[PDB]
């Protein structure tokens, strides 16, 4: 049968080509919103009919596509904790038990969603010669996709709220958490502007039905397209456009209608729920929906109608969520980002708190703040040593032999010495930093570290006295190495014979005493 | 007697459907402010009975239900500081002084909330035949329960915000810093949305007891309901709808009425003062509430009228706090979400900059990148050996047994040896990590680490060499061994007779020399 094992690369595309399917989804849910619409010219509420097997058609043509997932999750393996393995876990392709693995919980969830329960609202709709059954398909696309929205967008949280926790193929930039939470208030407002769309129009169906009724010569079968062929309707049509205009006009400028549309009257004093562009009525109501989820709902002049008061509330509570969502997400992107800069300027503010607590003389204050910036321009923050230590041996040792073994070999001792022991000697060379005019060593205090010189220049004088210099790949420090494979010395730290002055900002490569002494103890 | 002891299962119920009491009783006060009604029919003001009554017995069923908490903190123990008691403090069911332990400090928070003050105030409106008390009920609503909020949201701090900083029952997701933060909106929208009713009734009654002496032939009493059957109201019916008419309106398209009512203007035309059905008002009241909160007042035009004003200044800063507090704790649940994926990508741009700093060749950068990619696959950022090791030695032990075991009782060495020193042995198992292609050992270097592997394919030629292959649950590293448990040797790192290449990607645990030697020196 073949039961698939879960890290197969098959099952890397079909699911990388199924969260896509995922993902595009739940934009084609609100294209059914834009069903009913108004035909000007009969006055009657109609039903976009290629745009019905548009959203039927391209939502069928994902949920056969998605049908070939519980039918491949059908042929699975998973993973269970048992200490037989040497591996973190049994793989069970036995097909009599991962049935209900699969059909335990994961499956109610991802059914509840593959279900054509708006395309068979369009069914028998599209495929009669009456146009008695407009109502219906209005009646039946409200609280339908509104109820599948919960599995089709439980089917989408895991694969979002815990792949942007820890993130599959995404590290440098910012094209993941501002272009992800910007391309979600497009949904947010996308499925708004939808339910705006469609409230609007059951709104004006409701104005529609009632001053029909208030006519007394009409039903309100009239009202809806394909109802014109009926007895009774050839004295409606000689009243339409002045009952339906005295009654159920929308106007911006009434502070007194005939009839409350609320947040709905710009829906149909703009014209758009009997506009024949697409682009034009799809770009409205998706602009109307950013801009009330951007602004929470503030520009809503809502009526005294407890259902658009509560789509108010859902907007303003929603587009609050979405906006401190997107604040969040990016100021944990830029504060993630400036860490090192930050870190460099508290510290900053630390030397400066202690230097006038402790009342150093300017002279010394301003060779600490002359350290830190050269510290910060060569580093940026990068503690290289804890890099290095946390790498693996093998990428540590050639890391360390590319950075430091032409400076080792070229110590007249440590060059023909081995290739072993100075592969151990460049492991411990630290780097160090030295500003202009800092003394390295002076005479009489004891060598503590020798150094191999990376950068910037050097001076040396002993007891006008015989100057030496120092520059980019010489080394200093030599009184170390002798006396450290000498064992006629015991702990001795020897004393300097040189005078040894920064004359530019030095790099160097630091090989302290206690660290010589473990690769002296090498023979 | 029975003092009760404060960890009592029984005072964890009643502490449990107790601030739920807190919780409901906060939201009950805004509901006595949609008391006072206008009677359009009559052109009377009045008071809405029938929730009154519901108010008033909604608030009393939850004081008396409080009234057993200060009944049973009578009966209570607490906790004092002594060095006598081996247990963090003395309980002391003694009753004569755990009186004054409740009745100094909080019993009057306490005590001014449960006092039936909106209570009193309904009650000699409601028990008599006369409209001449209508003006006090309106009078004696607004300040009580305006200064009784601060008792009231007193006794529900501690449990709030500090069953917040150190919350109780909740841990794993966003079910209780995002939905309390936006619970609170609705609780502030639900006050400030009364506030604006009752006070839109306020300037209603001063606009009609202005205009009822301008018109003379009126006292202010003949604008009260219950005042019909008083001698000079039958002249005063007569010239109602025109004197509260022509001074009295509120349209929202007059920019200069005869009486301004400025953010209660909205109130007013739309008629919801006026309103039969409670929940068209109390929706519409609310969603005021969550639309001037939201946008900190920005669309409310007010009046010259300076209790409006603070109103509207008082909305514009709850609106600011309320704001500040979601989004505050939507970034601090965000942040704290994504901390190792933030801590990976601050890694990331570190090494990156260090390997730009240091000019790597481009073979050992993508070496670097792809042990860090690998160990964020793995780990996801998680340091395993410090969870390990921040768990009780039992626990420890438990889940070292389960992982390691397995893999040290196939050495054949160690699974004839013991269980007491295998079990010292797979406490210092900690887990390595290979990329492919990654030499673990090459020939002449000291062999420094067993290696159990737990995870991938591996490769070993000695001296087209009589290759050998290594996979999951064999071991490498026996050269370490019979070295260690020899006392032949001394400190005498082994060098290598094989050649070890990761085939593909490698998970190890690793047992190290130094660790070795503490298991090898226990015979």
């Amino acid at each position: 049968k073949k039961i698939f094992d879960p890290q197969d690369k098959f099952l890397l595309y079909c699911n990388k080509l199924f969260v896509a399917s995922c993902i595009l989804s739940v934009f084609v849910d609100p294209f059914f919103f834009y069903l009913p619409v108004i035909n000007a010219e009969s006055k009657c509420l109609g039903i976009d009919r290629k745009l019905a097997i548009t959203a039927s058609t391209l939502r069928t043509f994902i949920d056969v596509f998605y049908l070939a997932h519980m039918a491949l999750q059908l042929r699975t393996a998973y993973i269970a904790p048992s200490s037989r393995v040497f591996g973190r876990g049994e793989l069970v392709i036995d097909p009599a038990q991962i049935a209900k693995r699969y059909l335990q919980r994961w499956f109610i969830i991802d059914f509840l969603s593959v279900l054509p329960l708006p395309q068979i609202v369009v069914w028998r709709f599209l495929q009669s010669s009456n146009g008695s059954d407009v109502l219906a398909t209005k009646q039946a696309l409200l609280f339908i996709v509104l109820v599948q929205y919960i599995p089709r967008f439980l089917r989408v949280l895991p694969l979002t709220s815990e792949l942007k926790r820890t993130a599959g193929v995404f590290a440098e930039t910012a094209w993941a958490g501002a272009a992800y939470y910007l391309l979600l208030y497009m949904l947010a407002s996308h499925i708004v502007g939808a339910f705006w769309y469609l409230l609007a129009l059951e709104r004006n169906d409701a104005c529609w039905q009632e001053a029909c009724i208030d006519a007394g010569n009409c039903s309100t079968d009239f009202l809806y397209c394909g109802n014109q062929n009926m007895d009774g309707y050839a004295v409606w049509n000689r009243a339409k456009e002045s009952v339906l205009k005295s009654k159920c006009r929308a106007d911006l400028d009434d502070n007194n209608p005939p009839f409350d549309f609320g947040i709905y009257t710009q829906a149909l004093s703009s014209g758009i729920v009997s506009s024949q562009n697409f682009i034009v009525k799809y770009c409205y109501c998706l602009w109307w929906g950013l801009q009330n989820l951007s602004t929470l709902g503030q520009g809503l002049e809502t009526s005294t109608y407890p259902m658009e008061i509560i789509f108010s509330i859902s907007l303003a509570i929603s587009g609050l969520i979405l906006f401190a969502l997107l604040i969040g997400n990016m100021q944990t992107y830029l504060q993630s980002l400036t860490i090192r800069l930050e870190e460099m300027r508290v510290k900053r503010r630390d030397s400066e708190q202690w230097m006038h607590h402790r009342m150093l003389p300017q002279d010394l204050r301003e060779r600490v703040r002359r350290y830190d910036q050269y510290k910060w321009l060569e580093t940026r923050g990068v503690d290289e040593e804890y890099l290095v230590q946390n790498l693996p041996k093998d990428l540590r040792r050639d890391i360390k032999r590319h950075l430091c073994l032409a400076l080792v070999r070229r110590v007249p001792l440590f060059k023909s010495m081995d290739d072993k022991l100075l592969d151990a000697i460049c492991m411990r060379l630290k780097p160090c930093l030295f500003t202009e005019s800092t003394y390295l060593v002076r005479e009489g205090d004891p060598v503590d570290e020798m150094l191999f010189i990376i950068r910037g220049r050097l001076e040396s004088v002993t007891t006008f006295f015989n100057r030496s210099l120092l520059k980019e790949g010489e080394f200093c420090g030599e009184e170390l190495l002798t006396w450290a494979l000498d064992p006629k010395s015991g702990v001795n730290l020897p004393s300097s014979t040189r005078t040894v002055k920064a004359l530019t900002e030095v790099e160097a490569f630091a090989l302290t005493s206690e660290e010589l002494k473990f690769v002296a103890s090498q023979f």
